[PDB]
């Protein structure tokens, strides 16, 4: 039925008397999804050699060889455990036991202790897989991002909340998210000025801009642009200020989208009205 | 079915919106035994109270009074979060948001994670449960003892393996275990003197005797009794080289047992013979 918590303990053969020759045993431990293995020796006596050849206790997780232990005491091209802590990668990990064929002292083995342990892929690795918070559990974590934000469906970006924000003012202010910071990946902004009927707006972009643009290929990846009853303007990307717009419509719509990476400054526009 | 792992998101009534005023929330987390509750603020704004009277978030462990939490910024009368971590004494954790009559300034509440996490008993308290090793596990605990030693019935202290060693030699030497240093606890050690017959033993209590004595009860915790096929001899304990003792005997048993406290550093004893 339900399944117990993955713990034990391995010991040489014998153990704790001397172990013999010619001896082979092995042990593969597997967590849970989430979890991943702690091991670490009370003790430890083997037979030293070059590289650990005769006997070792090998530990693997996978393919990747975590340690080959050895002897006593630590060499150059010898490890002993000592009271070392060796962790699994991954929820699985491999023990093996081998002796040779002679024993010239009584070298009396090991006796080690094993147990599943919760993985935090919060502290795990400067490379955080959350943009925000990230937030640990048993077998598991995720994300979540802070006031005027939302977690993207990604589960881990997060996009701003830079949308519908309507401007009914003759003059006012528009910005990139956190401007004149990096504005925040993932994120689609939707700007509305909304003005009566015979008054015409004009833009101005003023300050600094930094849409990020690459090479030949215009404004792939963050995208700026703008959207009246008569025409459309942009994408405008890159790091000058583009030129003064005037447009002889009483609403005006600005949309922003941004991609996965950049460090980007952004954009703001001052926006003014005329009468007819 | 299968019992899904515990955590999850508390907030305030209309996060990330204002909180109202005559609001009561509360919330019971429940973690397995064996496991305690970890609980963090990503947001926090409150108003602030004397002792965080009028509004408050108060998180309980049964009795014991965790927190009390007000205001955006503690003091020397109130406790504001931040990014501290609040950890539940045992597996539950009661958390209770309340607001009074009235908020002066828009107080924006509060955004909280939570999520059960193993006990380590090995590293929780210089009080080590464990005599010898400590073992710890998702959910639990266990103990170990190192060689020449077994774990006792209480699962925790470590018993001596001291029993069952034959001197057959003319002469000898016998010791409580770790002599001349404190000899362990809840430990029962059998020494047996065999000789042919035709030989008397005798026995010299030799450098130093410290067994623990504790006035007008002789010797109720730690026992040292000497038997022949002719007499008893002991309990003897106090801190002063007991006499010679001559047995008219070829075999000599001697019994040595301790309780669960004292740090006495024993006896050790030179046994000899003699022809007809
Ligand atoms: C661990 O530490 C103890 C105490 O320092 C030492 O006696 C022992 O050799 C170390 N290594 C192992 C494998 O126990
Ligand atoms: C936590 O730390 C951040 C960054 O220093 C800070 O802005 C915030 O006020 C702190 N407290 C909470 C409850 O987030
Ligand atoms: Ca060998
Ligand atoms: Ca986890
Ligand atoms: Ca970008
Ligand atoms: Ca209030
Ligand atoms: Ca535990
Ligand atoms: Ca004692």
């Amino acid at each position: 039925k339900w399944p117990e918590p993955v713990f034990g303990r391995l010991v040489s053969p014998g153990f704790p008397e001397k172990y013999g020759n010619h001896q082979d045993r092995s042990w593969t431990l597997t967590a849970p999804p989430g979890f991943r293995l702690r091991l670490y020796f009370t003790h430890f006596n083997l037979e030293l050699s070059y590289r650990c050849e005769y006997d070792f206790v090998k530990l693997t997780s996978g393919t990747k060889v975590l340690a080959t232990l050895c002897g006593q005491e630590s060499t150059d091209t010898e490890r002993a455990p000592g009271n070392d802590t060796f962790y699994s990668l991954g929820p699985s990990l491999k023990v093996t036991f081998h002796s040779d064929y002679s024993n010239e002292k009584p070298f009396t083995g090991f006796e080690a202790f094993y147990a599943a342990e919760d993985v935090d892929e919060c502290r795990t690795s400067d490379s955080v897989p959350c943009d925000h918070y990230c937030h640990n559990y048993l077998g598991g974590y995720y994300c979540s991002c802070r006031v005027g934000y939302i977690l993207h469906q990604n589960k881990h970006t997060c996009s701003a909340l830079c949308s519908g924000q309507v401007f009914t003012g003759r003059s006012g202010f528009l910005s990139s998210p956190e401007y004149p910071q990096p504005y925040p990946k993932l994120s689609s902004c939707a700007y509305n000025i909304r003005l009566e009927e015979g008054f015409s707006i004009t833009l101005d972009f003023v300050e600094s801009f930094d849409v990020e643009m690459h090479p030949e290929a215009q404004c792939p990846y963050d995208s700026l642009k703008i959207q009246t009853d008569k025409r459309e303007y942009g994408p405008f990307c890159g790091k000058t200020l583009p030129p003064r717009i005037e447009t002889d419509s009483n609403k005006v719509t600005i949309t922003f989208t941004t991609d996965e990476s950049g460090n980007h400054t952004g954009w703001k526009i001052h926006y003014t009205s005329t009468a007819q």
